[PDB]
């Protein structure tokens, strides 16, 4: 087949049922999710390919960075909760990888204030049940489909992404080539 399970997907041997219907993961300490975010912009052309109104999900993972990486992820549902994803996403990938002036919360912190955020908002939201449950959503999700590596992308919580088989010669057939793909597992 055009598409076989193995290849360009491989398929849950446990699915998790109750999934969010596409859900990608990533770490701000990861440099192909640096890519995938502001070279590729892989969600948005994702989000392109599918229905409308589909649910993408996009979640933080602890397991690189350490101390920092645990606090990118509260970070991350920080901005979950404000939905200022979108103003944040970059300016942290280049404080962690690029300028490397992201050292400790207080960094962090100062991202989210540059941004806009009020410092009151930023610090409500960080110390709050809201943000702790979305932290507890991020690593319950990561925990279903025994997440090791990142970055990535999960179908109906029953198939997974395998880019390491695609051609990376041109970045923009790579990136229709991984949308056309999440398009057709999602009308499996
Ligand atoms: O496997 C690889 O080498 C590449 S390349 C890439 C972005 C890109 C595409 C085309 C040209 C330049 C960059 N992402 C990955 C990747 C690696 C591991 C897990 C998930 C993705």
């Amino acid at each position: 087949a055009q598409y076989e399970d193995g290849k360009q997907y491989t398929t849950l041997e446990k699915p998790v049922a109750g999934a969010p219907q596409v859900l990608e993961f990533f770490s701000f300490f990861c440099p192909h999710c640096y890519q995938f975010e502001e070279v590729l912009h892989i969600s948005d052309n994702v989000k392109k390919k599918l229905p409308e109104g589909v649910k993408m999900t996009k979640y933080h993972v602890n397991f690189m960075g350490g101390d920092l990486g645990k606090d990118l992820t509260q970070a991350w549902a920080v901005a979950m909760a404000l939905g200022v994803e979108d103003k944040v996403t970059v300016p942290l990938f280049e404080g962690v990888q690029k300028t490397q002036t992201i050292r400790s919360a207080s960094d962090i912190r100062d991202v989210f204030i540059n941004a806009g955020i009020k410092g009151e908002e930023y610090d409500a939201a960080w110390n709050s049940f809201v943000v702790k449950s979305l932290v507890a959503q991020q690593e319950k999700a990561a925990a279903d489909v025994q997440l090791r590596g990142v970055p990535a992308m999960f179908v109906n919580g029953k198939y997974q992404l395998n880019p390491q088989g695609m051609d990376t010669s041109n970045m923009d057939v790579f990136v229709q080539q991984y949308a056309d793909t999440v398009k057709y597992l999602s009308e499996k």
